[PDB]
């Protein structure tokens, strides 16, 4: 349905302290929404940190 989901369009990996390494292709759900950076949870190891919005895909589903 409608949510906060979005898709990492590119590889990265954590490097502050709340962080969160994805890939290219990968799915993560959103926490909260700031503006530069979002704190989101990748639901492929249950995780949540950071995710550069300007490299990631918003999706509601």
């Amino acid at each position: 349905s409608e949510d906060i989901i979005v898709v990492a369009l590119y590889d990265y990996e954590a490097i502050h302290h709340e962080d969160l390494s994805f890939q290219k292709g990968d799915q993560m759900v959103v926490l909260e929404e700031s503006g530069e950076w979002w704190k989101a949870r990748s639901l492929a190891t249950r995780k949540e940190g950071y995710i550069p919005s300007n490299y990631v895909a918003r999706v509601d589903s």
